[PDB]
């Protein structure tokens, strides 16, 4: 019932201004990066299941699901991966991301493409290419379901989730797309991006199409 507010590190805040203001074309790579993150989180629960199969029981299916919400201008990406606890969310997965954000920005100056972002472990922030506002709903076996949210601007919130559909286990990103990026709500377009950049993913990718009004 309480919204906890936190401030991003200066380096994450710097990475976020760069991405929000980048003139970079090929902005579609955000979807590869989020699918790759979903795949990695799924690999983790697969791995844990080797020694503790019961950890899978909170959500027995291993999947990635993409759900355009045209009415809300929101693209959701959901996985049944291992999830994030409150502490993980509050810390924006620090250290794994802290160091990468600074390296990624140095790599850019030395000629790297923005498409290399994921090689620095911070591909998550590529969503700012196409969205200015994002919710991260997540459920880890060892914590409750939480919602992390940011409109950028150097701050984010983390709130216990009492309103959303239960994930069981895993994470759902909700991207509030920018007005010029609404093509990523279209079934045709999403299938192209997935086929071009994520053809070899080790998990079924489900796309939800909703009968239009
Ligand atoms: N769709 C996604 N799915 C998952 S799943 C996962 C994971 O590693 N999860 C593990 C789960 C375990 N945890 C440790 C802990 O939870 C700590 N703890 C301890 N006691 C309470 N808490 C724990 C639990 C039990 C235990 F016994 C011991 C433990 F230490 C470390 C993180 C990560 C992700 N990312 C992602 C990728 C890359 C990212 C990001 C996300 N960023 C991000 C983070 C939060 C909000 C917004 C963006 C930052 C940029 O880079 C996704 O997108």
């Amino acid at each position: 019932a309480k919204v906890e507010t936190h401030e991003f590190t200066a380096e994450i805040s710097q990475l976020m201004s760069l991405i929000i203001n980048t003139v970079y074309s090929n902005k579609e790579i955000f979807l590869r990066e989020l699918i790759s993150n979903a795949s990695d989180a799924l690999d983790k629960i697969r791995y844990q299941a080797l020694s503790d199969p019961s950890q899978l029981e909170s959500e027995p299916e291993l999947f990635i699901r993409i759900i355009p919400q045209k009415d809300q201008k929101v693209l959701e990406i959901r996985d049944s991966g291992i999830g994030m606890t409150k502490a993980d969310l509050v810390n924006n997965l620090g250290t794994i991301a802290k160091s990468g954000t600074k390296s990624f920005m140095e790599a850019l100056s030395a000629g790297a493409d923005v498409s290399m972002i994921g090689q620095f472990g911070v591909g998550f922030y590529s969503l700012f290419l196409v969205a200015d506002h994002v919710q991260v709903i997540s459920k880890h076996n060892d914590d409750e379901q939480y919602v992390w949210e940011s409109n950028a601007g150097g701050k984010f919130t983390v709130t216990l989730d009492e309103t959303n559909e239960r994930l069981g286990r895993g994470t759902m990103l909700r991207l509030f797309l920018k007005e010029d990026q609404l093509e990523y709500l279209e079934e045709k377009r999403i299938k192209e991006v997935v086929k071009k950049h994520s053809e070899f993913v080790a998990y079924p990718i489900q796309l939800v199409v909703t009968k239009e009004v």
